[PDB]
Formats: C-alpha cells, structure tokens, sequence
C-alpha cells in the first residue's frame, strides 16, 4: 504493498517494481515527492532515529560507527528468535536527516529485506531500549536523548520511500548501507561490510520495506 502519495493524499493498492522504477528515473531527476509507503502487518523492519543533539552539528555517524549500529540491531533481530535457519544475506540502510535543524537530527535504519511480522518489529524496537551500547555509540555521537531516540512507532507508521519526505521537510539521504550475512552455522559470525555499489541499484526498490522483487535486497522471511 500500500502506498500513500502525502500531498495528494490519493493512496494506491499496488506493478510494484515497475511503480517504484518510476519513483527512481523521478528521484534521480530530482523530484519532490511525499511517498509512504504502509508497513502493514509483514514487512522489512525500519527503525526511525528522531535524534535530539548536544549541538547544531549533524553527528558523523561514520561506517564504523553505522557498523556497531547495525551488529546492535542485529542482535536484537537476531534475539527476537523469528529468524530462519541457514545463511542469509540482510542489508542495513542509513538514511540521514540531511542537517541538523535546532539541534534536531535524525536517521532511519532500514532493513527492508526482513520481512517480521509488526509485533516481532515492536519487539524488537523495544528490546533496543535496553541496549545500552546503541545508547551509548549515540551518547557519543552527540546525541541528548539517547535512551529516547529511538521512536517506539518505527513499526506501524508508514515508510517514506527513498527520496521521499514530509510536507515541509526535505528527504532523508541514504549515507550508505551495509550487507550482513547471519548463518545459524555459524551464530558468532556476524559479518558487517558496506555494500558495494549501492547507487547501482533502484534505491527506491531496495529500501522499500514491502517490496520483494529488489535485486540487492532478497526478502528473508521471518516466523
Ligand atoms: N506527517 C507525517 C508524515 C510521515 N510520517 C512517517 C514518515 C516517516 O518515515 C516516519 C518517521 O517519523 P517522523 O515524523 O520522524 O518522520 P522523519 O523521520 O522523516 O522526520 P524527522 O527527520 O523530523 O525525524 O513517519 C509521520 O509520522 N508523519
Ligand atoms: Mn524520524
Ligand atoms: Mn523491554
Ligand atoms: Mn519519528
């Protein structure tokens, strides 16, 4: 799937990836576009960060910093015990507010590949409020409510597709993304690297948390 077009307020029943080939050919010509799309009740998992900073100044949020953020949600995936057996390749997307406006940031992590139901993504978001290393990687990030960031609504609001934004606001840019490879072969074992060329991708399909006809983004169904 359901997407919303915010500044019409026409939502569709969708042809998927021919839609959102649209949306890229549109997002890579600079469009403006307000594109939600439902999470409903079985889709990837988006975590929507509403930053509060110490400062005015975007935190760096570098790659290493990405990838102990994504081994953190990964446990938590990973401990909500839906994951299926086997390896399986699941992608960490960082969408970045693209400046901190009165010390207020934000970013989106995306793993639209995950397919959960809405009550393992509430789970989920939950466990991370006791994660006290994600608190304390955005403590050091500059952020002031580090314990609160998190926004406990990740799970039901709908998801801005990629280049998409709200009314007044400009549209989250994805920083960069990150392939992880969990295998219950081998459980330690969590490889976290950036993905390479994820501009060669539709990012728009990619990122979608309902789609699953992406090319670098294979659905990985959860129980
Ligand atoms: N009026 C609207 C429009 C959209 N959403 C959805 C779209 C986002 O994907 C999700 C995240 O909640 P936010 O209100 O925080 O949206 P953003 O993260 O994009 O904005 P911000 O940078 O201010 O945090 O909520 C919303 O809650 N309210
Ligand atoms: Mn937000
Ligand atoms: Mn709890
Ligand atoms: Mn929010």
């Amino acid at each position: 799937t359901n997407i919303i077009n915010r500044i019409t307020g026409k939502t569709y029943a969708l042809e998927l990836l021919r839609f959102y080939e649209h949306l890229e050919q549109c997002r890579k010509q600079g469009a403006l576009m307000y594109f939600l799309e439902r999470q409903g009740t079985y889709s990837g998992l988006m975590l929507d960060y509403d930053l509060k900073l110490n400062t005015n100044a975007a935190p760096s949020l570098e790659s290493s910093v990405l990838s102990r953020l994504c081994h953190r949600i990964f446990v938590h995936i990973k401990n909500s015990s839906v994951l299926p057996e086997g390896s399986h390749k699941i992608h960490f997307f960082f969408t970045l507010k693209p400046e901190a406006v009165q010390g207020k940031y934000g970013f989106h992590v995306l793993i639209p590949g995950l397919k959960m139901a809405a009550s393992t993504k509430k789970s989920i978001i939950a466990s991370l409020q006791h994660d006290a290393t994600v608190q304390k990687i955005l403590h050091e990030q500059g952020v002031a409510n580090p314990e609160s960031c998190l926004d406990p609504h990740s799970a039901s609001v709908p998801s801005l597709l990629y280049g998409s934004s709200k009314l007044n606001h400009r549209p989250y840019q994805l920083k960069t993304g990150f392939e992880l490879v969990f295998d219950s072969s081998d459980p330690d074992y969590i490889p976290i690297h950036q993905i390479k060329n994820i501009e060669s991708y539709n990012l728009v399909s990619e990122l979608s948390l309902t789609n699953e006809q992406g090319s670098l983004v294979r659905p990985v169904y959860c129980a």
